[PDB]
C-alpha cells in the first residue's frame, strides 16, 4: 500500500502495536559473540543491545578492537551510517578513535547528557574553547572551535588532532536538544529541519566517511533518523515514489543492527516524518 493512506488505515484501526510486533517477529537474528566476551562488559551500556559480529566497527588496535557500533550500508540509496551507543566513561577515547579511523565528518547526537534525572551518556566533548580534552588511551586531542545554539538544536565546530601524526581535522557536532524525556515529538517539523541541516553540511555525502549517529542505546531515536533519511532519498531517486515501503526499509536496516525503532510510537513518528518530509522536498 502507499504510505499516507496505510497510515490513516492504521490510525483508524488502532493497530500500531500489532504492526510493530510483526516487524519484531520478522527481524534478523545474527551472532554478537565479540560483544558478549567478558573483557568487553564495561564497553556496553545495556546488556541487551549489542552489535552483530558481521557488521560491527573494528578499532585499529591489536589489544582490543571492540566498540558497540554498527555499519548500516544502504545499497540502493547509496548512503552509509554508523550507529553507536552514547559513549561511556571508559569508551570516550574509543569513540573519537572510531571517528578518526572511519574518516567521518559529522557526529549526530539525539539525546541530552542527563534525561529523567539519570546520565544517558558521558560529557564527551569540551564546553569551553580554552579547556580542551586529551584522550591519553588513544592519543587524541579535541578542541571546541565554535558553537551555535538554536531553539531546537545546537551545531558545534570541533578540531580533532591525532597526536601521533599531528594531523588535524574539522568535525561537525549536530545536537538535537529537544526530544522529550517521554514519548515522541508531537510534530516532526523540527526533526526534519534538523535532518536537512545535517544534509546541507556535507556530513552524509560520499566524499566523507559515514556519519556517526547516537542516542543512549543507539537504536531508537538513532533508528528514526536514518530510516527517515533513507526513505526520503529513495522517494527522490525512483520513478514511482509510492513504491517506497517503510517497513521493508526498516527490516533491511535491522540486518545490520538489532532493535532499530524501539516502540510503536517511534514507528508511527517515523511514518509521520517521511510523509511530511516528502511534501516539502517538492
Ligand atoms: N537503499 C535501499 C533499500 C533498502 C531496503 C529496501 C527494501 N525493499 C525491498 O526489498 N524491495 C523489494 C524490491 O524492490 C522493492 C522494494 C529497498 C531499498
Ligand atoms: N565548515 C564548517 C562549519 C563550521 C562551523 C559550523 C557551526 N557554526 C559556528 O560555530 N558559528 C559561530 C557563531 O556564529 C556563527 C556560527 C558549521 C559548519
Amino acid at each position: 500500500m502507499e504510505m499516507e493512506k496505510e497510515f490513516e488505515q492504521i490510525d483508524k484501526s488502532g493497530s500500531w502495536a500489532a504492526i510493530y510486533q510483526d516487524i519484531r517477529h520478522e527481524a534478523s537474528d545474527f551472532p554478537s559473540r565479540v560483544a558478549k566476551l567478558p573483557k568487553n562488559k564495561n564497553r556496553n551500556r545495556y546488556r541487551d543491545v549489542s552489535p552483530f559480529d558481521h557488521s560491527r566497527i573494528k578499532l585499529h588496535q591489536e589489544d582490543n578492537d571492540y566498540i558497540n557500533a554498527s555499519l548500516i550500508k544502504m545499497e540502493e540509496a547509496q548512503r552509509s551510517y554508523i550507529l553507536t551507543q552514547g559513549p561511556l566513561p571508559n569508551t570516550v577515547g574509543h569513540f573519537w578513535e572510531m571517528v578518526w579511523e572511519q574518516k567521518s565528518r559529522g557526529v549526530v547526537m539525539l539525546n541530552r547528557v542527563m534525561e529523567k534525572g539519570s546520565l544517558k551518556c558521558a560529557q564527551y566533548w569540551p564546553q569551553k574553547e580554552e579547556k580542551e580534552m586529551i584522550f591519553e588511551d588513544t592519543n587524541l586531542k579535541l578542541t571546541l572551535i565554535s558553537e551555535d545554539i538554536k531553539s531546537y538544536y545546537t551545531v558545534r565546530q570541533l578540531e580533532l588532532e591525532n597526536l601521533t601524526t599531528q594531523e588535524t581535522r574539522e568535525i561537525l557536532h549536530f545536537h538535537y536538544t529537544t526530544w522529550p524525556d517521554f514519548g515522541v515529538p508531537e510534530s516532526p517539523a523540527s526533526f526534519l529541519n534538523f535532518l536537512f541541516k545535517v544534509r546541507e553540511s556535507g556530513s552524509l555525502s560520499p566524499e566523507h566517511g559515514p556519519v556517526v549517529v547516537h542516542c543512549s542505546a543507539g537504536i531508537g531515536r538513532s533508528g528514526t533518523f536514518c530510516l527517515a533519511d533513507t526513505c526520503l532519498l529513495l522517494m527522490d531517486k525512483r520513478k514511482d515514489p509510492s513504491s517506497v515501503d517503510i517497513k521493508k526499509v526498516l527490516l533491511e536496516m535491522r540486518k545490520f543492527r538489532m532493535g532499530l525503532i524501539q516502540t510503536a510510537d517511534q514507528l508511527r513518528f517515523s511514518y509521520l516524518a517521511v510523509i511530511e518530509g516528502a511534501k516539502f522536498i517538492m
